[PDB]
């Protein structure tokens, strides 16, 4: 994807950069608003990281450093000095106030034990941690009502999984239900796989066998692009073929929840609902066949039935720690992509119960309590990832 000559030239172009530490301003997960501060050292001087920059034709610049994610995290926690359990700290590389949020890749050591040491996420808005946020010039999704480019009031399921295992998370996921395709073109799983393959050729001592891959895709295609079941099946199979041929060995796979149970479908016709629900059911049977196909070949596959979990969550939310599974927490009573540009109050029922008792944050996307509940159910069912080496 990148020539040997291009790789050394980029890696030898050594420099330094600063770290932007982001945090939730409120102690409540009902308030999505965030702010940032520059990372500092305990003596009060600016915290810098050494390394090199690289971007493909896409021009999403990634900073590659030898400094670990744990060290950078610790610097942010110490700089911010918040006694907020909901601070939900995230960090990025940035030369100054004009710079956007660049992901920092912590390069592995040549001496690497045979165990997972990072999570790589592919998919849609159910996994996106901010890939549309820089392109939108930090205006979409509106950072007062959506948590720093996450289509939720906080962390998504991949972030809870990565945190539970104390691993860094590198995100290639990006959705379409919110009109994301008006800000970045190349959002298909195929383009995400190509991007991942391109950026990891610039990483040092990269062993794909030590990556835990998460993949969830198909709802964007069925809901927003009216794609046929065979073409989504073919893309899903192609992503796994491409990844396994590129040394991937560890996967967290999942069935698609019935998206028609989301609040936005209150405004859809029954014919539209029945078409989407039926496509989800055939895709789920193919996802199970694919998980079994790779499992039979000796790959480490964890398959979670999110569909069956979601059916239980919506039929009896009271049994799963929720009061409402039908309505958004935000006071959004239509399905209009322009609503992602504005600040919204919480509807009375959600203001009263708190966002952690609502399944949905907006008309499409689940709350961070739902994301954590899924992440915890995934970790339990796979016995804190029993077939994976940590
Ligand atoms: C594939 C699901 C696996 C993990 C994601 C974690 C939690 C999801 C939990 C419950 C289901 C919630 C909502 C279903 C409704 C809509 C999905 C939303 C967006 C997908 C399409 C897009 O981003 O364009």
């Amino acid at each position: 994807m990148v020539s040997a000559a291009e790789v050394v030239s980029a890696q030898e172009n050594q420099t330094y950069t600063y770290v932007r530490c982001w945090y939730r301003t409120s102690h409540s997960k009902d308030d999505a608003a965030t702010d940032w501060k520059w990372a500092k050292n305990q003596d009060g001087s600016d915290f810098t990281i050494d390394g090199y920059w690289w971007s493909s034709v896409s021009f999403k610049n990634m900073f590659y450093t030898n400094t670990s994610q744990n060290v950078i995290r610790q610097r942010c926690e110490e700089t911010l000095d918040l006694a907020n359990e909901n601070a939900d700290i995230t960090f990025f590389a940035a030369d100054n106030r004009y710079s956007y949020n660049h992901t920092i890749w912590s390069n592995d050591a040549a001496m690497q034990p045979d165990q997972i040491n990072k999570v790589v996420a592919l998919g849609d808005s159910l996994s996106d941690t901010g890939n549309i946020f820089n392109a939108s010039q930090w205006r979409f999704p509106n950072p007062n009502s959506w948590f720093l480019g996450h289509f939720s009031n906080g962390f998504v399921w991949t972030e809870y999984v990565a945190k539970a295992k104390n691993l860094p998370l590198y995100n290639w996921a990006v959705g379409g239900a919110a009109g994301e395709n008006q800000y970045i073109a190349l959002t298909g799983v195929g383009e995400q796989v190509s991007s991942y393959l391109t950026y990891t050729k610039l990483a040092k001592n990269y062993n794909p066998a030590n990556t835990l891959f998460t993949l969830e895709f198909g709802l964007n295609d069925f809901m927003n692009y009216n794609r046929s079941v065979p073409e989504v099946k073919a893309d899903y199979a192609e992503a796994l073929i491409r990844l396994t041929d590129a040394g991937a060995k560890n996967f967290m796979l999942m069935t698609l929840p019935d998206a028609t149970k989301a609040p936005q479908f209150k405004y859809s016709t029954q014919e539209e609902i029945e078409t989407i629900r039926a496509k989800v059911l055939k895709m789920n049977e193919f996802i199970k066949a694919q998980a079994m196909y790779y499992k039979a070949q000796g790959y480490n596959i964890a398959l979670f039935d999110t569909h069956a979990l979601f059916e239980k969550l919506t039929s009896a939310p009271e049994e799963h720690g929720f009061v409402n599974a039908s309505d958004p927490c935000l006071d959004i009573n239509r399905s209009s992509s322009v609503d992602y540009m504005y600040t919204h109050s919480l509807r009375s029922e959600c203001a009263a119960s708190g966002a952690d008792k609502f399944v949905f944050w907006d008309v499409t996307h689940p709350t961070t309590a739902t994301h954590r509940y899924v992440a915890e159910k995934m970790l339990e069912s796979s016995n804190n990832l029993e077939e994976f080496r940590f």
